RNA sequence: AAUAAA
């Protein structure tokens, strides 16, 4: 079967509550491995938290496990999304695949990512 | 899903 490129150790987060600051994501994502950086970009229209953020770790198996355990999860009483960044450039100009959510999230929702080896 | 504000 097909799969996304070797891009790892990074995760986008969206749908955040108005209180999910950097220390909140640091405590919400640490049980899966060991975090190494966090990001809280503003809306840059009124200089306030836009409701989305980023996470990074020193290991790739932690980031992939959070896609398997924190995708469509819930923070602050509301749903949130977790996934590796889409094909738009990232904070360091790195390129990425298209990340089509139909097939990728279908194989992450099914047990097929663990039955195979 | 993002306009990656340290």
């Amino acid at each position: 079967a097909g799969h996304m490129a070797t891009t790892k150790r990074v995760l986008y987060v969206g749908g955040l509550a108005e209180e999910v600051d950097d220390k909140v994501l640091h405590a919400a994502f640490i049980p899966f491995g060991d975090i190494t950086d966090i990001q809280i970009p503003l809306d840059y229209e009124t200089e306030k938290h836009r409701g989305f953020a980023f996470v990074e770790f020193e290991l790739a198996e932690d980031a992939a496990a959070a896609i398997d355990n924190m995708n469509e999860s819930e923070l602050f009483g509301r749903t949130i999304r977790v996934n590796l960044a889409k094909p738009m450039r990232i904070k360091e100009g790195s390129s990425r695949p298209v990340w089509s959510d139909d097939d990728w999230l279908k194989k992450f929702s099914g047990k097929t990512l663990e039955e195979n080896k």
